[PDB]
Parts: structure tokens; C-alpha cells; sequence
């Protein structure tokens, strides 16, 4: 059974030898460096009294996903402050109040509150909602916009009703229940699946899409079967919905192996995790890490999904490595202490692309060491 189920969760650390103290400090250590640490570490900025972002310091703007990011990691942390900062900073600049993108949040916005594109990310909305959800949980819902619960079931209304209410587009497609890349365009992104968390949407959300919910999970579980490479493991940044790689696009080549496609394998390892669903999980997890155990962080490339390398470094290789180490919660392969002792022995990146890498990294040491979870009642 998965950790929903048995409220008992895989402290990986614990399990190849290292001490409940050494990690309960590490983690406590990871999170003071990356929300108040110093100049070249911090990827989050307090504003005003009531106000804060999480800055991608590689693009110098504010982006839907690091702002959903930064609010699921202090609602796992336990971190109201930083949590109803973070969110005050989203519902007052990001998100719409009217038009075809309406309860949809801009993408990215400069770290003022400035919108620089309206277009929305669903990357983004499928983790406010989910924070949303769990804030509600631990800790209550206050008056708006603190009334977490509601804000979720708004996003989420909007996430399958978009159309309905005017000239906007969904961010899932309704006949095979998968979500999109944006809503305009007919292909998707297999880092942005999230069966689990479409599976506690199935409990969460307004009754009415409940149904919905429950298929999308079943759905992105199949979808991930036909996007992830069957002999290397490694997904297309952007795929069509049958899986296989998207046409490139006039912004850029997003067939192969590089940053968005990185967190596939975290996120098949934390669905195994916490609902034990699909045993092919056990496999995929096992092949990224069997693909990657050769190989040096400091070598990483950009790769076919094929195996084939590129001559291009990884942009983020302490993001990639974070995410190969996380696919252990699944993985019970011969690679799978080593990448756990390896991301140990991995600091925090620090400079001017540090803010993937860093956030990666956290969502690994929260569920390497057992304290990504599900927070229910």
C-alpha cells in the first residue's frame, strides 16, 4: 500500500544509514539557504508586510511555477508565513480577474509585479491548487483570499471549465483527460502530469469534477507508459498525446532530454510513493537511474530520448541529478543507495542559474527524507 493509505513514509536517508538528526538538520539547513540565505544561495525575497516571490535568477522574473513551487515546499515545511506570502504575491499580481484567462495566473511577471505575458502555465495552477489544498488542511482556512480551500476549487473550476465561461480554453482536454502544454495548443508536457496529485483533486475538488479527477490520474499514468523512453527512460520536454515527441516549435527543439523533462522521473517516483498504482513506476525509475549511473553531474548533456548525447552541457545538472536521486522512492535497482549517498554528498547550487537546480533539490530532500506528504482531513 502507498503512504496515503499506511501514513508511513520512505525515509530514504535513514535507510542507507544516515542518522534521524543528521537528516532532521540537513533539511532544516537546505530550507534557512534557499528562503534566508545569502546573496548567491536565497531564491526567495520577502516584500511589504504581507508579500513575497521566488526568483528564477536565470531569467530575472517571477514564474507561476516557482511561486506554486515555493508554496508547496512551506506548506510541507510547515511555514505559514512564507506559504500566505507567497500567495498574497500570486493572487494580487498574477492572477485574472477577467477576460479569457480569468482565475488563470500570468506565467511570469517581473519581481514589481509587473506582467510581462498574460499567457498562463498549467504547470503552475496544478500546484497552487494542491498547496491550497494542503494549507487548508494543516492549518484552516482564514478570510479571503486565505480561505485556501475555496481558492483551490476556483483554480481547478477554471483548470475544466475555462471554456464554458466565455471565449478561454481549458487546460485539459476533455475527451482523453490530459493536461496541455497551454490551452490554445493541441499537445502536451510530461512534466506536468501529476496523477497523484489528480487523485487527492478526486477528493478535493468541487463534487461535480470529482469523476474527472479520477480518470485524468488514471490517464496521466498511461500517458507517462507512452512518453517515456521504453530502453533509456528519459521523455521528450514537450510530447504529442499518443507520446511521442512534439514538432518543434517556433520558440525552440523541446524533442529531447533536457530541464522540464527532468522532473518526470521525481514525479513517477512520488505517485509510486504515495498510492503504489503502477508497478511499471519500479521500471522507469530503474532505467533512468541504470541510464545515468556512469555518468558525472559535472558531464551531463542534453540528450535524445534515445540515449544519444548532445555537445551541450545541461543547464541544470544539480537539478537533474536531484531528480534521478528522488526516482529511489521507486527504484530497487543497484543504482539506488548510490544516487541517495550522492545527493547527500550534492550542496546547494549557488550564482545566476541556481534557482532550478535549487528547487528540484528541495523537493528531493523533503521526500528522500520522508516528509513530502500528503496532508488530509
Amino acid at each position: 500500500k502507498g503512504a496515503y493509505d499506511t501514513g508511513t513514509y520512505a525515509n530514504l536517508f535513514q535507510r542507507s544509514g544516515y542518522r534521524e538528526d543528521e537528516i532532521k538538520a540537513r533539511l532544516e539547513q537546505t530550507w534557512n539557504d534557499l528562503f534566508y540565505g545569502d546573496e548567491h544561495t536565497r531564491i526567495y525575497y520577502p516584500v511589504g508586510d504581507d508579500k513575497g516571490y521566488m526568483l528564477d535568477t536565470g531569467n530575472d522574473d517571477v514564474r507561476s511555477a516557482g511561486m506554486s513551487y515555493g508554496m508547496m515546499m512551506a506548506v510541507q515545511m510547515d511555514k505559514k508565513h512564507e506559504f500566505d506570502r507567497l500567495w498574497n504575491y500570486a493572487y494580487t499580481y498574477m492572477q485574472h480577474t477577467e477576460g479569457r484567462y480569468k482565475d488563470y495566473f500570468a506565467w511570469h511577471c517581473k519581481p514589481d509585479g509587473t506582467r510581462l505575458s498574460p499567457g498562463p502555465a498549467p504547470d503552475g495552477e496544478e500546484f497552487f491548487a494542491m498547496a491550497l489544498f494542503f494549507a487548508s488542511n494543516r492549518w484552516g482556512d482564514g478570510p479571503a483570499p486565505y480561505d485556501y480551500q475555496a481558492q483551490a476549487r476556483k483554480i481547478l473550476h477554471a483548470c475544466l471549465h475555462q471554456g464554458e465561461q466565455g471565449e478561454g480554453d481549458p487546460m485539459w482536454e476533455p475527451s482523453n483527460r490530459l493536461i496541455k502544454f497551454i490551452p490554445e495548443l493541441p499537445f502536451s508536457d510530461p512534466s506536468y502530469h501529476l496523477p497523484h496529485f489528480y487523485e487527492l483533486f478526486a477528493q478535493y475538488a468541487n463534487e461535480q469534477d470529482r469523476t474527472f479527477w479520477k480518470e485524468a490520474a488514471e490517464a496521466s499514468r498511461a500517458y507517462l507508459r507512452t512518453a517515456c523512453h521504453p530502453v533509456t527512460g528519459l521523455s521528450p520536454e514537450y510530447a504529442n498525446y499518443d507520446g511521442t515527441p512534439a514538432p518543434v516549435q517556433l520558440h525552440g527543439d523541446f524533442r529531447h532530454f533536457y530541464s522540464d523533462a527532468y522532473r518526470v522521473a521525481a514525479n513517477v517516483a512520488l505517485d509510486w510513493e504515495w498510492f503504489r498504482k503502477d508497478p511499471w513506476q519500479v521500471q522507469q525509475s530503474n532505467r533512468i537511474q541504470a541510464f545515468f549511473s556512469d555518468i558525472d553531474v559535472s558531464d551531463y548533456r542534453r540528450y535524445t530520448i534515445e540515449g544519444e548525447p548532445f555537445n551541450e552541457p545541461a543547464l541544470h545538472p544539480v537539478g537533474l541529478l536531484a531528480t534521478n536521486a528522488m526516482a529511489s522512492l521507486a527504484a530497487d535497482g543497484p543504482d539506488a543507495d548510490s544516487f541517495v549517498k550522492r545527493f547527500w554528498n550534492t550542496p546547494l547550487r549557488q550564482g545566476k542559474r541556481r534557482y532550478y537546480d535549487n528547487c528540484l533539490y528541495f523537493f528531493t530532500m523533503l521526500a528522500l527524507s520522508g516528509n513530502y506528504r500528503v496532508y488530509q482531513q
